């Protein structure tokens, strides 16, 4: 019924209840934990999932069963009753968004959770115009380097006819160019989007961090290419405090982060365009994207140039390398003045998280695997934390490619 | 298409599904509502029998002979001795079957590439704590092996009906005292406290240090718990020290070779053997990660950072980062001068994926615990990290098992 939640290295325990609210099951069955795995594959569902919402959100402002409550009921029950479907009214809108970012059990930054700037664009009707919202969007959280968490929502879903999307996962994101020799230039995660982009009529570069267009999609139009104004990307050249060399590498990382390619469901309505952004983590960029194989694979090289045994894993060139690499990161963004936190930081504000959470509601739905750094993960906090993982809604949904 | 979970590799972008897991006995902690997958402990006549026919079944299986003469008398005879005791017993082979079975279906651990090379001895003819001494002194030599490590079990009688179990009340075969201060602070290793109270309760004379060897309390059958010490020759030690950082051997650090765990059932074909220490080697993480830096146990990491001269006073220079990985480098390079049997967590992790491989085209799926499977420093910088992984519970197994006291 109420499982208990153990910290190894405190001994303290919780039992968590919120899990209760939970009206979406996971890929786990008592036969075997799917826990690992990236992804799984009426009128009366959505009137329900609705009202429900409707309850969160006036219990969230505590006038829960006054006669603001009753008669914004009641206009739901009347909307659904006639078209199917309803709308939101923009601070409830406000709130969905902030909550579906709050049960975001993958997320190690919720400590953040209240703090969101929310723009409503759900009078979008272009992709012209989601391209403007989109540029307002960068703007506002870029704020110059102090990053500011901002969520932008396109216009919802509507049964038969075509999603507002983002073709692109990321609104900053670089190019991968399929070279001659089989290799990949550039960013190996984006052969496919570069693709799409070349194919629908960009000029590309030939370089390693091209920031890719956007491929904007309006309801059963062909998307639209928008180049960003490349004075919007912030970018951070990569250098090492010690290391003189690093730098000649040329490396260098985006900013902001901003999903894109999400889907935002809060009350039964689906946001099938809906990007939000923050600030990164430190192992983000030096470990996943910099050092995965899949990714930049830039491993071997910085450890080459560091001089070390490479002929055998017992030397530990390759954790030693990714050491450098994630300093590098984090001295290069403190220097240019730009938001960044280091997952020894990150990890602690999130074991604060679950102790607000813990006495705000029960509980706090959290995976393991994806909370848990890159490297180092026995040395934060979390790695000793049991969790417990559940959908509650409002919430962020993977959605699949647009193609 | 499949009816079965698909298990992807995000690095390469193979798939593969699991079709083992249907074999799965026992229900796990997870339901379709929330996943417990990181829990660590998770919370008789027909019964036996349908365990026991399950095993003589994969036993017979695994010698080609299903369906056989030989395979339908064993049957028989089984049923025969239960509904008769209430219980029944392995043949030797059985049980050198079920226990090396056991440890390839172990979730939780990495080196399941070695599990068909178990050195299983019997010792079912054990009689009392005094012989149970004998006989783990005798694997502690043979697994030891003057540090060329062989992997070892040494199976003790099994639960009767009335009879009171075998038990090893120490966790490992060897392991620190953990001696609790005047000023609170708990010189040694603080895992070990207890079990250190308890021998201390039961007569043992402690020592004063930070490395300080446990003897064993044994408790036979109905009995109180015994204790005895392991002469000092036969526990094999390794002092530490840095390839270059000159200061490092001067901490007076060391570790053990044997990773024994003493204090877990082995679950075969419904048999409980309650009393079933096995030993492998060590991954160099256990040692220089989690034992020496948890701020649970030895707690170095602050020490170490000092004499490296890093920055102690923010997060962000990395210096938790840097000093866990010299400390590995350092417990690896010690082993290596040493001579004794060490696999480094980029070894161990490559070999676990040939293990994956094999044991896909073998039995069609492996049961493996993500968190458990990748190693607590430099997690994705090892191929496991990007490997989903299905877990489940097949038997034969081990099970954790509270303490006796
Ligand atoms: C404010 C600073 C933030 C930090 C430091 C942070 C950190 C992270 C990290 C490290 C991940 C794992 C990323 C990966 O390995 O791919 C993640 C996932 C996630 N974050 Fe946050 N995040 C932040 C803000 C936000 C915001 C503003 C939102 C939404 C408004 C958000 C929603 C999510 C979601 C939905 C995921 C799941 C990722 C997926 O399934 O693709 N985060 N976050
Ligand atoms: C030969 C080299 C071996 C290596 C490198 C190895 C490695 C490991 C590691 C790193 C763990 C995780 C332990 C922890 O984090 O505390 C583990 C757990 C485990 N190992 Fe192995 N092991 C080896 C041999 C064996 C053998 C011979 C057996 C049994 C016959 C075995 C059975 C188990 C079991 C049952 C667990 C789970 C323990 C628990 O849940 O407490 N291993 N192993
Ligand atoms: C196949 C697949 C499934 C899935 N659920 N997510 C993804 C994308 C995962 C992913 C990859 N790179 C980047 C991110 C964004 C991470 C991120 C997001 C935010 C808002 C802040 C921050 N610091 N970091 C997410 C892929
Ligand atoms: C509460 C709890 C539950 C559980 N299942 N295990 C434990 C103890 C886990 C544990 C701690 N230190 C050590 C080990 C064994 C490590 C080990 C064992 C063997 C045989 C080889 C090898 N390389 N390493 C296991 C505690
Ligand atoms: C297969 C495995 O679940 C997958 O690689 C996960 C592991 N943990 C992760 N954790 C984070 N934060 N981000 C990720 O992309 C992943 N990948
Ligand atoms: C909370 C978490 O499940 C727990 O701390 C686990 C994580 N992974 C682990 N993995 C191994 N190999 N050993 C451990 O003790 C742990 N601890
Ligand atoms: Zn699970």
């Amino acid at each position: 019924k109420f499982p208990r939640v153990k910290n190894w290295e405190l001994g303290s325990i919780t039992y968590d209840t919120l899990c209760a609210q939970s009206q979406q099951d996971g890929p786990c069955t008592p036969r075997r934990c799917l826990g690992s795995l990236v992804l799984p594959r009426p009128a009366e569902q959505l009137l329900s999932q609705a009202r429900d919402f409707i309850n969160q959100y006036y219990s969230s402002i505590k006038r829960s069963g006054s006669q603001a409550h009753e008669e914004r009921l009641q206009e739901v029950e009347a909307e659904v009753a006639s078209t199917g479907t309803y709308h939101l009214r923009e601070s409830e809108l406000v709130f969905g968004a902030k909550q579906a970012w709050r049960n975001a059990p993958r997320c190690v930054g919720r400590i953040q959770w209240g703090k969101l700037q929310v723009f409503d664009a759900r009078d979008c009707s272009s992709a012209q115009e989601m391209f403007t919202y989109i540029c307002n969007h960068i703007k506002y959280a870029t704020n110059r380097g102090n990053l500011r968490s901002a969520i932008t929502v396109f216009p919802q879903r509507a049964p038969g006819r075509g999603d507002f999307r983002i073709w692109n996962s990321q609104l900053v994101r670089y190019a991968g160019y399929r070279q001659q020799d089989g290799s990949v230039r550039g960013d190996p995660a984006n052969v496919e989007i570069t693709e799409l982009c070349i194919q629908h009529g960009w000029t590309p570069g030939n370089g390693r961090f091209d920031v890719l267009p956007l491929l904007l999609q309006a309801p059963d139009e062909a998307p639209e290419l928008f180049v960003l104004p490349p004075e919007l990307v912030l970018e951070v050249p990569l250098e090492h405090p010690t290391l003189e060399w690093f730098a000649a590498l040329g490396l260098r990382w985006y900013a902001l982060p901003a999903v894109s390619n999400m889907l935002l469901e809060i009350g039964g309505l689906e946001f099938s365009a809906a990007p939000f952004s923050g600030w990164y983590m430190s192992t983000e960029i030096g470990t996943r994207n910099l050092c995965d194989p899949h990714r930049y694979n830039i491993l071997e090289d910085v450890a080459v140039c560091m001089d070390l045994d490479t002929r055998t894993t017992s030397s530990l060139w390759k954790d030693k390398a990714a050491v450098e690499i994630n300093l590098a990161v984090l001295h290069s963004f403190q220097l240019a003045k730009v938001t960044i936190v280091d997952h020894h930081a990150a990890t602690v504000s999130f074991m604060k998280h679950l102790d607000n959470e813990q006495k705000a509601r029960g509980g706090c739905p959290a995976d393991w695997a994806w909370i848990v750094p890159p490297i180092s993960g026995s040395l934060t906090p979390v790695f000793h934390q049991e969790m417990v993982n559940y959908i509650l809604s409002p919430a962020f949904r993977y959605q699949p490619d647009p193609w």
